[PDB]
């Protein structure tokens, strides 16, 4: 992963699970996250309105340009959603980072697909390593595989295993 | 479907195919369509840069603003790309109405999935009532149903019928 990426990271790592995942997110500079970000929100190509980094909900205003500082909170309002929606699923200690790449892959993939997801089950067997490489199986959408999928599962799971080298 | 679609769409029967298509994709205004629009790059769910009317390619200038004029012009340019992608594949006489919203439908889901319908199959074997209604199947993606979808597919369905009633 980019240079600049691994260094934002380590930034954040005193920030927590929360911080990592949302700079995983946004990137250092705010356009250069995993998330693609528009201050206006927009229809996504499945027809759902979308605005900041990726903010989904029936709260959107649709004539409105959001700031810097909206856009954070409303971030951080939805990593504390994605925290709450899958904590209690993971049995077993697991380092900040491992927790934060999966805040973010859930961010992405939502928190029923990570209920259900062999990933989920290989971290509850002890299984981190293979956990990590599970997610090299969500590429794929519309019946085709990503490159962009491919990327961004490659970076979760680089920061996946962060702790165990 | 709405009354403003439905004059929108008469007005440009005599623009032929890529003049109602469109109409769909930008709406009656040009600003308020099936899809989406933004006027500054962006990152879409798939990790591909996006533009405009859900343009993409190699041509996106990441630190530009693009004016309506601009997106109007790319969209035209992507129109004519899938217009040519799926005429060929077509092998029966279909109304301008009908053709029009086939390219809406690919300009979504893409020529690969269209060459490969059940869709397709049914056109060419005359079967034009049952082609418009295969348009209902399609409303899935990451393993759910998209409400989005279901809307978008049925006025791409009362588009591809409007000819017969």
């Amino acid at each position: 992963m980019p240079p600049s990426l691994r260094k934002a990271v380590a930034a954040a790592i005193g920030g927590g699970a929360i911080a990592i995942a949302s700079v995983l997110i946004t990137g250092p500079s705010g356009n250069d996250g995993l998330e693609g970000v528009s201050y206006i929100p927009y229809k996504d190509i499945v027809g759902v309105w979308t605005v900041c980094h990726g903010h989904t909900g029936k709260d959107i205003m649709l004539g409105k340009t959001y700031t810097k500082a909206e856009c954070k909170a409303l971030l951080n309002k939805d990593l504390a959603t994605v925290a709450r929606q899958i904590n209690p699923y993971i049995k077993v200690d697991i380092p900040e980072t491992m927790r934060g790449a999966l805040y973010s892959f859930v961010y992405n993939v939502g928190a029923g697909n990570f209920r259900t997801s062999t990933l989920l089950r290989k971290i509850n067997q002890g299984d981190i390593k293979g956990a990590c490489d599970q997610l090299r199986r969500w590429t794929y959408a519309g019946g085709k595989q990503w490159k962009g999928l491919m990327t961004r599962r490659e970076i979760e799971r680089e920061i996946c295993l962060w702790g165990q080298q």
